[PDB]
């Protein structure tokens, strides 16, 4: 199964599915409430934030697992935009770890 | 095509690149020293002030700028480099 997640527009993890533990080394409750950029090196922070400034491909970046080692993750992005009093945006992710062969 | 701007922590425009004229209708000199709020659609003032006060970002801030000719242009802006000044890049959508 893909890992499913939701981010607030500011990168805070609102939701991630429980298979975060298998693939990323974190229980879903260790990640929800934290910012995605906490689990990335600087190169990857810039890579991912750049993605949202302009897409032909999913967002591919290195994630630092709980054990401090990196995995490559490919993230399919959908934005839900809702216009009420202010316009608000949520990011829906479908992610998978790109495994070494 | 990115407009580069630097804002003081109170929103005062410290610097804006020369392509402000092209995209926004104002020369740099007409904007530098003014508050960025002065140029924003009045409805987008909470949204933008709040965006640029906050430390954590992922998505750009999308808002309306009022050009010199009194018409709207939509732009997105992102913190470009991080009493700290904010360095932002922005572009017309
Ligand atoms: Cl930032």
């Amino acid at each position: 199964t893909d890992i499913h997640a939701v981010l607030a527009s500011n990168g805070r993890i609102i939701y991630i599915s429980a298979n975060s533990k298998l693939h990323l080394g974190y229980l879903q409750g260790e990640m929800i409430g934290s910012f995605l950029k906490t689990f990335l090196h600087e190169e990857d922070q810039f890579l991912v934030e750049s993605y949202f400034y302009n897409h032909l491909m999913p967002c591919t970046f290195r994630f630092i697992k709980k054990d401090h080692t990196i995995v490559w993750v490919e993230a399919a992005v959908e934005i839900v935009t809702t216009r009420a009093e202010r316009t608000e945006r949520e990011i829906i992710l479908k992610m998978k770890v790109l495994e070494e062969e």
